[PDB]
């Protein structure tokens, strides 16, 4: 178990958000942070590189630390053979019930959990929220003498049934149980007990930071780009369920009445994650030799702040999925004051207001009427912009993640 002590971020404080949440909220803020002064905050995970957790850290420690709150971020060493069955324990609490756990696992599992915990004393301090699955153990390697948290970075409404009996002997310690949705929350638990967090995006982070005119039109014209035609766009992962093939559709027959669309197919995904990349073969072979359909993704060097410029240069942003957790790349659109348009799932019914900062459709055809109207008339397209990027400052900003969390420590 070793520790941050640094970050990436840099020294991130509640002030460098000032221009963003103005003065009234930043003091909203710090006054919260008054009565949890001078305490113990630990968090505990598998990473500080690969992951979202890991870059929301980076920036959630630091700020913590600044507002008044002894904030500290310790995380998990362990051999190849730890994490490859915490990457199946993932998959088992996230459906597939193909998957078998072993007692060889669960041996490994506890014992990563038993020895990490004999590096640094968690009871000791004021508050403990560990992340996700591979740390959950932890929790009976001390005795309590302060609130436990857990929070949750995954679905569990329909976990593979063997797996969540197993971790389930450690989560119903902890005194809150945080999900992104109502809708991870597993019954075993006591909803009582329970806490609805949405995730969020850190406004000056490289996904969401504003960048400047000529870097954008540098990265368009490097991946071929014409920021002088129109653009649409869907940002996710390339899988069978993120409705690729149906906005492949609507770019079509938007394309018959206005020629110069041009679709964007944005996408990160690891070198290791091949379903993944046959779903991406997949997609360049029904798009065939149309080249104003651009499929940008990282083996192409498409990162953080590529994509950054691709959600900016938008007039329009998809999101079809038909099945999806949370969708921050629909929280990342909206605070760039795009339009998005996309179907009634996980977290995209939550963040999308209909009508008012976007549309929640239900098929193709529907998503090809409003991708007209609001190419039609950019005024209108402009303010549900404007709109939905209020929503995510006054709802899914790294500030307001903290503020939740505050809201949590007082309420013990
Ligand atoms: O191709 C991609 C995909 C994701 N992102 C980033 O990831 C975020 C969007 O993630 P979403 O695409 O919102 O993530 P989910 O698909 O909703 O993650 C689901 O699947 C994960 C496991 O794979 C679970 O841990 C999550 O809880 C579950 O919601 C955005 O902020 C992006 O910065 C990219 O930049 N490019």
């Amino acid at each position: 178990m070793y520790e941050v002590k640094e970050f990436s971020s840099g020294k991130r404080k509640l002030e460098d958000y000032k221009s963003i949440i103005g003065e009234e909220e930043v003091s909203k803020i710090q006054e919260k942070a008054e009565k949890l002064k001078g305490r113990s905050f630990v968090h505990v995970n598998s990473t500080s590189f690969g992951g979202g957790v890991a870059e929301i850290l980076h920036s959630l420690v630091p700020l913590l630390r600044s507002i008044g709150i002894e904030a500290r971020w310790f995380v998990i060493e362990g051999p190849t053979e730890f994490f490859n069955v915490t990457k199946t324990f993932h998959n088992a609490l996230q459906g597939n019930e193909s998957l078998k756990l072993t007692e060889e696992m669960k041996e490994l599992y506890l014992n990563v959990n038993r020895e990490n915990s004999k590096f640094i004393d968690l009871s000791s301090f004021d508050y403990v929220l560990v992340h996700d699955p591979q740390p959950a153990a932890l929790i009976e390697f001390y005795e309590k003498k302060s609130p436990w948290l857990w929070r949750c970075h995954i679905d569990l409404s329909s976990p593979n049934r063997e797996f969540w009996e197993f971790l389930r002997r450690f989560v119903e310690k902890y005194d809150r149980y945080i999900f992104h949705l109502p809708e991870y929350v597993q019954p075993e638990l006591d909803r009582n007990k329970a806490v609805i967090m949405p995730p969020s995006i850190d406004p000056l982070s490289e996904k969401n930071v504003e960048l400047k005119q000529t870097e954008i039109l540098r990265i368009l014209e490097r991946f071929d780009v014409d920021p002088e035609k129109p653009i649409i766009t869907q940002v996710s992962r390339f899988d069978p369920w993120k409705g690729i093939f149906d906005v492949i559709e609507i770019y079509r027959k938007v394309k018959e009445k206005i020629p110069g669309v041009q679709l964007l197919l944005v996408g990160v995904m690891a070198h290791d994650d091949p379903e993944g990349w046959i779903y991406f073969e997949k997609t360049l072979r029904k798009i065939g030799e149309d080249y104003d359909v651009k499929v940008l993704t990282n083996l192409i060097g498409v990162h953080a702040r590529e994509v950054n410029a691709f959600q900016r240069a938008s007039d329009v942003i998809l999101q079809m999925s038909i099945r999806a957790g949370f969708g921050l790349t629909v929280t990342e659109a909206m605070w760039k004051g795009k339009p998005v348009i996309g179907r009634a799932v996980g977290g995209i019914k939550f963040q999308i207001v209909d009508g008012e900062t976007g549309f929640l459709v239900r098929d193709a055809n529907e998503a090809v009427e409003v991708v007209l109207y609001l190419l039609k008339h950019p005024e209108v397209s402009k303010e549900m912009g404007a709109k939905a990027k209020e929503r995510v400052r006054k709802n899914f900003i790294i500030t307001k993640h903290m503020e939740r969390y505050l809201d949590i420590l007082n309420s013990l």
